[PDB]
């Protein structure tokens, strides 16, 4: 019998019910109210029933014999049932506990260093600022820990009922826990060993960036307050979780005397705004034959931080509300130019969206979720070279010295490469605590151990199994799978030396044409392939999306390591020449208790 008629039925109902869960979802993230949180749990709820009915009769059609795939596709994927599976009581108290932590996380607020009288800064703009900026070791310690102290520890015990109901629902669906339900999504049985496999490849690379900012930050901030030898003191590397050094390049970067590829400063004097950055976005996408931003997007897109009182979630994101061109972006937009690439990089996933809208619901997603965090990362590429800048007017004169290269290279390598390590970490942990590999009084430690075994860094002052740090990271706090990223920093790269090939800008052969110097901005050849893939939408294994988008089926290397090969060069002589250590001590900062009040 045929089920495409039950299918194409049934998808054009979820697609319409999960519009209104949407609307929930997008209405509390940008007001958080408890009314808000309320209509916003009880969608899901009332959605979570349809599903498990929708579930029981999908039995009445045996797919596990039909013909065609597709079909036999998508109900394997409609019948995995994700935290849906748990009974009424559970999925409710999940929703609960789920919307603790994520409220939590974002109604921080914590007390001006210099004026405890203020007690209203917060993580997006403050904050961040300060860890960005600040040169002083003990200010950032004191943000570092009012910060960690807030965000993770306060909410340890819905973390483990969290944990708990994870794996849970996993076990409902036929899932060994929670983590081996994360990389059921890349469908691939190998995945977890070629990830661990390539980080071995780029670790070398990871492994002289880290001596040599190590070197800098302790000529910089002395003996005494960073060591030889020992893990690099967060706080310092200018990010609340270390996950990027860039912030930190005015002290770091080889040649801060050689011209410095930081427009930052060149926007704000221009009078750049957040709305002139997403219509520069639009325009990329444009000029690459990609499509333009809808009039709903305009319209309802959240591009700059309320003024209001309001409490609001402000982590940027990319929203789908499965209908034609209704998709919008809630960012806290600031002109500087981390925040360009973001818009890009929330953009690349609005592009993703209008890319499959005719899809089946079901399908309207990304071939696999490295896919949807990387579109927007690789025009990202392309803008951060000194090439698309100039010819925007944000760098004015500039000479591609040689050592003025370095930096270019340099200035990527603390976002893209120290990223590899932290992002496998933060699922290496969570995948640990689903699996029940930790003892609930060892679970702060495992989390530390694993930023050093993999980073080298570790926190400015002891921490104890009292603490919980985790949950200082918005994607543990709103339960968002990590590996993603790791996988986008890695494939993104792939993308991108197709994309310059397709495009008349990289030639491996002769020179005057290197990678980390195309822009494909305006290339036709790029968007095209750039369509074949993004228009699949799920409906096919990764292994297919790619191959169209390049005749390649494979994740590999072969790309950010080609891309930073003369960094890496440049960099083992420079650590020789200032006789810089390399590798590092297992850290001290995790322990329990210790006081002198007696
Ligand atoms: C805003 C994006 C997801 S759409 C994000 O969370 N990113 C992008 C790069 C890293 C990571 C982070 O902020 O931790
Ligand atoms: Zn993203």
């Amino acid at each position: 019998i045929q089920a495409k008629e039950y299918l194409e039925n049934l998808n054009k109902e979820l697609a319409k019910r999960t519009n209104v869960e949407t609307e929930a979802a997008w209405a509390y993230r940008s007001a958080i109210t408890d009314e808000n949180e309320k209509k916003k749990n009880e969608i899901s709820a009332e959605l979570a029933k349809f599903m498990k009915e929708v579930a029981s009769d999908t039995t009445k059609f045996q797919w596990r014999s039909y013909q065609s795939e597709d079909l036999k596709r998508q109900f394997k994927a409609l019948t995995k049932l994700g935290y849906a599976a748990l009974p009424e009581d559970d999925y409710a108290e999940l929703l609960d506990t789920l919307s603790a932590m994520e409220s939590n996380f974002a109604k921080v607020k914590v007390c001006d260093y210099k004026d405890s009288t203020k007690c209203d800064l917060a993580l997006d703009p403050e904050i961040e600022e300060v860890i960005s900026k600040s040169r002083d070791h003990e200010e950032l310690a004191y943000y570092w820990r009012e910060f960690y102290d807030k965000a993770g520890t306060a909410v340890r015990s819905q973390f483990e009922r969290y944990v708990e109901l994870n794996t849970k629902a996993a076990k409902l669906n036929n899932f060994t826990s929670g983590a081996e339900a994360w990389l059921d999504e890349y469908e691939d049985d190998t995945f977890e060993q070629q990830l661990e496999d390539i980080f071995a490849d780029i670790r070398p690379l990871y492994q002289q960036i880290h001596g040599y900012v190590r070197f800098r930050l302790r000529k910089h901030y002395g003996d005494a307050v960073v060591s030889e030898t020992g893990p690099i003191p967060m706080h310092l590397l200018g990010n609340m979780w270390a996950q990027q050094w860039s912030e930190i390049a005015d002290i770091v970067s080889p040649f801060p005397e050689k011209p410095l590829v930081d427009v930052s400063a060149e926007m704000e004097k221009q009078a750049y705004t957040p709305l002139k950055m997403f219509q520069m976005g639009d325009d990329f996408f444009t000029s690459m034959n990609l499509t333009k931003l809808p009039q709903d997007f305009w319209d309802k897109s959240i591009i700059e931080k309320p003024t209001d009182g309001r409490d609001l979630v402000c982590h940027a994101s990319a929203w789908d509300f499965y209908l034609i061109d209704d998709v919008r972006i809630k960012q806290c937009t600031r002109v500087t130019q981390d925040q360009l690439f973001t818009v890009h990089h929330e953009l690349g996933h609005i592009q993703y969206f209008l890319q499959y809208q005719h899809q089946p619901f079901v399908y309207r997603t990304g071939a696999n979720p490295g896919f949807h965090e990387a579109v927007g990362d690789v025009l990202s590429l392309s803008v951060s070279t000194p090439k698309h800048l100039e010819k925007i007017g944000l760098l004015k004169d500039y000479v591609r010295d040689d050592e003025a290269r370095i930096n270019q290279l340099f200035l990527t390598a603390l976002d893209k490469i120290v990223f590899l390590p932290f992002a496998f970490t933060m699922d290496k942990y969570r995948w640990s605590l689903f699996r029940g590999e930790v003892d609930k009084a060892n679970w702060n430690c495992a989390f530390w151990k694993l930023r050093d075994e993999y980073s080298g860094i570790e926190p400015p002052v002891v921490r104890s199994e009292k603490d919980f740090d985790a949950p200082a990271k918005y994607h543990i706090s709103a339960d968002v799978e990590y590996l993603r990223y790791l996988v986008s920093f890695i494939i993104q790269f792939q993308f991108y030396k197709s994309a310059c090939i397709k495009a008349g800008q990289y030639d491996p052969d002769n020179v005057e044409l290197p990678l980390d110097n195309c822009d494909i901005y305006g290339s036709a050849r790029a968007g095209a392939a750039f369509h074949n893939m993004l228009s699949m939408g799920a409906s096919k294994p990764w292994p297919d999306a790619l191959e169209a988008f390049n005749g390649e089926r494979i994740m590999s290397g072969k790309a950010i390591a080609e891309y930073f090969e003369p960094l890496r060069v440049w960099l083992e002589a420079e650590n020789i020449k200032n006789n810089v250590h390399i590798g590092w001590i297992t850290s001290n900062k995790c322990v329990s208790s210790h006081h002198h009040h007696h």
